[PDB]
């Protein structure tokens, strides 16, 4: 269950510009790739996988030979451990040998939209929240979010762009739960959304930003627990527009503010005793909230899918030849993927992409090497994940 937040209040800044707020975006990365082999002739799903960017309005579509693709799905917006948001566009197809796919991104921090084309060629426990509030002048209310993870699996949900907008499960196992405690969830959520909506105009006074802008308030809320049920760390810390603003130190009882605004908040918070507010959330309520959920979903966070692995050979300009090592559908995400060249692991002729979701739950990830025409022999690939009984290794087998 997440806390119920108190205000930020603060109410002056300076326009110093250090790192706590206001407008200072963030590009997104864009991975253009098939959920499956593509195989001409056979339906498939083309993901264009957007990463890394701020502000979190942004516009995506695919193209199939320069047009539009009317039908592209989008998933949930989520964001990361550094603010930046991440969001997954996806749209059935069935590739055939020269019909070109791209996927484009238009997003504040490009002057122009982005266009990237598809090339087929190349232990411890935690309950996390991460929470949203963007304001929209001309496009009505602030968008409220709160999202809840346990061991980074996202597990609830509430999403103030709904008609109803309630709290709902994104895990099954989730489904255990009676009605009471949505309503009870819900109706925080609806509590929180308020403080939010207050604060956002709070800051824009505290910054002397125009009400005309759109902006940002993100939260990452909660506790990391060991194996022994104790709690080994908690967190509450907040951004303004992608910038650190203020976060509650590893003692639980003092804060560290990121700018000037932040400052009024900290001693606001100081002067109320906000610490030892959400020290009793964390060693607590926080704690026993996780063990409840891992009782209804601890088997299932444990589950793993066994990477499937192959290389695949490509040409490259003269004497040359590249080859690519392939981890597919594994979960959960976490992988490393190495080629070695006689017992050495290879950093300089490498590349790798980041891990990327196949779109149905599973994972995928490749990490390529620059290699002299036939010594293909002479690496291999090595593939470590927790789901496989041991490291595979394998190597390019014409």
């Amino acid at each position: 269950s997440i806390i119920n937040f108190e205000k930020l209040g603060g109410g002056a800044s300076g326009g110093g510009g250090s790192g706590g707020g206001g407008s200072i975006q963030k590009t997104p990365q864009i991975q253009v790739y098939s959920r499956h082999p593509p195989e001409n002739g056979k339906p498939n799903i083309l993901n264009c996988y957007v990463t890394q960017f701020h502000p979190p309005h942004i516009e995506i579509q695919m193209l199939k030979n320069g047009k539009k693709i009317p039908k592209v799905e989008m998933s949930d917006m989520s964001f990361s451990k550094d603010w930046s948001f991440y969001i997954l566009a996806h749209t059935e197809f069935t590739p055939t040998e020269t019909d070109t796919y791209a996927c484009r991104v238009k997003h504040a921090s490009m002057a122009e939209p982005k266009t990237v084309y598809w090339d087929r060629d190349m232990g411890p426990h935690s309950l996390r929240y991460f929470v949203t509030a963007v304001s929209r002048p001309g496009l009505g209310e602030p968008r409220y979010m709160e999202v809840g993870y346990v061991d980074d699996t996202e597990f609830v949900r509430f999403d103030s762009d709904a008609e109803n907008p309630r709290y709902e499960p994104r895990a099954r196992w989730m489904e255990q739960e009676g009605p009471e405690y949505w309503e009870r969830e819900t109706q925080k959520a609806k509590g929180n959304e308020q403080s939010f909506r207050v604060d956002l105009r709070t800051l824009l006074g505290a910054y002397n930003q125009s009400k005309g802008g759109s902006h940002t308030i993100q939260v990452i809320s909660g506790c990391e627990v060991g194996s022994d049920g104790r709690l080994l760390r908690g967190y509450q810390q907040y951004a303004y527009d992608g910038c650190d603003y203020i976060a509650l130190n590893e003692d639980l009882k003092t804060w560290t503010a990121a700018d000037m605004a932040a400052l009024i908040t900290k001693h606001k918070w100081e002067q109320a005793g906000e610490a030892e507010r959400l020290r009793a959330y964390l060693e607590g309520t926080c704690v026993e909230w996780l063990r409840r959920y891992l009782k209804n979903g601890n088997a299932t966070l444990l589950r793993t899918d066994s990477p499937k692995a192959h290389v695949t050979h490509h040409s490259r300009p003269e004497d040359k030849v590249t080859l690519r090592c392939w981890a597919l559908g594994f979960y959960p995400a976490d992988i490393t993927l190495t080629w070695q060249l006689n017992g050495e692991e290879l950093i300089q002729d490498m590349e790798l992409v980041e891990t990327r979701p196949a779109g149905d739950g599973t994972f995928q990830k490749w990490a390529s090497v620059v290699v002299p025409l036939g010594k293909e022999q002479y690496y291999t690939c090595h593939v470590y994940h927790q789901g496989l009984p041991e490291p595979l290794t394998l190597r390019w087998e014409p």
